[PDB]
């Protein structure tokens, strides 16, 4: 049906990876998987039709779930109990990058996982943004590839992105019941939200002038402190020296 | 016996984490582990005395090996089949950082995992450098903490460092039989060596003047191409635009 084509091109004085899905049938590939809208062709992983709790429960044993995510089907990775930052994500996705890079700690918080500030995962996780499925799949695969900084393999990019998510969750004390690999863009945006909530403390401690970003983050922090403080992660954020 | 004390201090205009081991007995802590020379006190992980093949076989089930590494004891993580880059590591550890940062691709290759160029893991993995065990343990714990960029937990720093190693191994096609968590500094230096070998191709393709670094890397690449090409990883290195 659709083949991913990975192309390394020069943009903004940086050589960056992109993925574009192109129509082509011939004989369709037999081993394949659907990670959200993205079609992945499995070279090193055996597709599996079992339903398991975590994405890692597949790729840790050399397998790959048949199909994952929301849709007119049954995901082979059982959905998380909740997506508790979805309101904050919807609120951030309608904001510009300059709202965060003006503050150092917020910039550092959203630097992960691409190594540069980026609100792309917030846009792809928001429910109040509407995009075609083709552009969505291209952007999701591109972000998975750009997180891992490789050029050739796409299934390993999704495995690496989930592994990065779980590593940051373990470091920041995020509960792993909420990050099973169901909707990888939401997991990245969730961990970025936890990092943002930890960074906003240092930003207000540095006596900055709140914009909409800090107002939203402080409202969320207040509500969470009242209801479920442990959801905000651990307090192990390195303050960023102001330039 | 020795307690790790984690201190976040300003150095070189950057706020950075350090770990220093300080003598103190009182009642010694009951749950504890030895990762190499480093003493780790387990809050979230149950110590285990079983012998397993991978470090991940412990921390993936909420455990932590009793003691790991070389020494007058039996490591609870079975040693790797080989440490095949030890000669290259010994050769690189006697070199200065400026030998790599002069080339862009080598600088990018050794940027991982700390996000900045660093030969610290090469120094701590080399066999032809001699250091006291106290300074060694301080440096190992400091590097584990600085890889993860957190400030408070030390066992989670070692778990995160191993998870980062395995993520990069999976991305670069490195065989995971060689990275079980036995000597984490060697694993970091091994993955950095694979990245360096992949980057030296682009560096010579950019027609640079070889220094000792490129000479050593090309000799190793030639020997490996003759004997075991698959040890050099996959050819998925993004070329770095020359500044």
């Amino acid at each position: 049906d659709y083949f991913p084509v990975i192309s390394v091109d020069l943009q903004s004085g940086r050589r960056v990876v992109s993925v574009e899905y192109i129509r082509g049938d011939g004989p369709p590939r037999i081993p394949y998987s659907m990670v959200g809208p993205c079609c992945v062709f499995l070279m090193h992983h055996r597709p599996s039709h079992e339903v398991r709790l975590r994405f890692s429960d597949f790729y840790n044993v050399g397998e790959f779930p048949y199909r994952v995510g929301l849709g007119d089907f049954a995901s082979n990775v059982a959905p998380p109990p909740a997506k508790p930052f979805q309101r904050l994500i919807d609120l951030i996705g309608h904001m510009t990058l300059s709202d965060f890079t003006r503050f150092p700690n917020l910039k550092e918080a959203i630097s992960w996982p691409l190594g540069e500030p980026s609100l792309a995962f917030f846009d792809l996780s928001s429910t109040r943004v509407h995009r075609n499925d083709d552009i969505r799949r291209d952007q999701i695969a591109t972000l998975a590839m750009r997180s891992c900084k490789i050029t050739n393999d796409l299934e390993d990019s999704f495995v690496g992105l989930h592994r990065m998510i779980v590593t940051e969750a373990i470091l920041r004390g995020i509960d792993l019941c909420l990050l099973p690999g169901f909707d990888l863009m939401y997991e990245v945006a969730h961990v970025q939200c936890v990092r943002l909530l930890q960074a906003a403390k240092e930003d207000i401690s540095n006596a900055v002038v709140p914009n909409s970003a800090l107002i939203a983050l402080m409202e969320e922090s207040l509500m969470l402190r009242s209801s479920l403080p442990s959801m905000m992660g651990r307090n192990n954020w390195i303050p960023v020296v102001p330039p």
